[PDB]
């Protein structure tokens, strides 16, 4: 069974390092998101976008567009989501640099792990900002309803729904930021990504993160012995969400020309 030894003290040290770096890299933590979503925050309520009227009032309220603002609502929303995804790529990149051993990997491998990892991490962390009713946007200053997003014309009405479906089930696991910091690191350090140069050093880092994660979960969740196994299952699930997402982006690229795909996202999508 579980032991207090030097190995376990090192794994707890790693968990703390990752948590501290995760806090630094991602201002809106799950703890803060949940406080807003339950109202248990003392902060001002987010502005709620639940219909076309409150979307347009929202554009006046929420600050975070030359011929962008000429496009129909669904495209303005979709383009906004793309920009926020690119900001998320930047943050997740900075987080990865804090993962011990990551910056010592060959720079091409660092880039490959991020290329194939970032969307998995985006869907994981998006769950922190979701409840069954909607999602927090612009770092908690807004809340956009799930049914409002579904109401957008085909094919835009379907692009968030699979992320909500993932989030309701993921959120039932009741992970906290301390758990997530390690989970995200595990996903990034996946040795099976296409086109990696040096698989073994990545596998060696991931093995240590997986040990850190299993110990964190045993300590932090006395009421489930299944949680580690369930989280390995979520890692495979996320690869499905991303596949499905990419196919939707194809359908959009094919059917919905006169609508710009962010060049950086194009680069990432190339070989997913
Ligand atoms: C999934 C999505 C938007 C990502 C929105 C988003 C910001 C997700 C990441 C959530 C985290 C990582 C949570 C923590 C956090 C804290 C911050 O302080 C700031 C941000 C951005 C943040 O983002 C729309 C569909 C994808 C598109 C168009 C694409 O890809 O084609
Ligand atoms: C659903 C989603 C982003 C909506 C992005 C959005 C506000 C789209 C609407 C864009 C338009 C129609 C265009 C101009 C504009 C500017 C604003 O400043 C505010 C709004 C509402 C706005 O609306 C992904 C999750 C985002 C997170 C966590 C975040 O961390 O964001």
């Amino acid at each position: 069974s579980m032991q207090l030894n030097p190995e376990s003290a090192d794994l707890r040290a790693l968990a703390k390092h990752l948590y501290d770096s995760y806090i630094k890299s991602f201002p809106l933590t799950k703890a803060k998101a949940r406080a807003i979503l339950t109202g248990k925050t003392t902060d001002k309520s987010p502005f709620v976008i639940y219909d076309m009227n409150s979307l347009m009032m929202g554009e006046d309220k929420i600050k975070f567009p030359l011929q962008e603002q000429s496009k129909e609502v669904a495209i303005r929303i979709f383009q906004g989501c793309q920009f926020r995804s690119v900001e998320a790529v930047q943050e997740i990149t900075e987080y990865a640099k804090s993962i011990p051993g990551f910056v010592n990997l060959d720079l091409n491998d660092q880039v490959t792990l991020l290329k194939y990892g970032v969307h998995e991490i985006i869907y994981t962390m998006l769950a922190s900002l979701m409840n069954k009713d909607g999602v927090l946007i612009s770092e908690g200053q807004g809340f956009m309803t799930r049914e409002f997003l579904k109401s957008l014309r085909k094919p835009f009405g379907d692009f968030m729904e699979p992320k909500f479906e993932f989030a309701v089930k993921f959120n039932a696991l009741e992970l906290d930021d301390s758990d997530l910091a390690i989970f995200i690191a595990v996903i990034i350090l996946s040795g099976d990504r296409p086109g990696l140069l040096n698989v073994k050093p990545i596998e060696d880092i991931q093995d240590n993160l997986l040990q850190a994660l299993e110990l964190q979960l045993k300590l932090n969740h006395p009421e489930s012995s299944q949680l580690f196994a369930k989280l390995l299952q979520k890692m495979t699930d996320l690869r499905q969400i991303v596949t499905e997402h990419v196919q939707l982006l194809q359908v959009i690229k094919k059917t919905e020309t006169d609508m710009s795909l962010h060049p950086l996202l194009q680069e990432i999508y190339k070989d997913l």
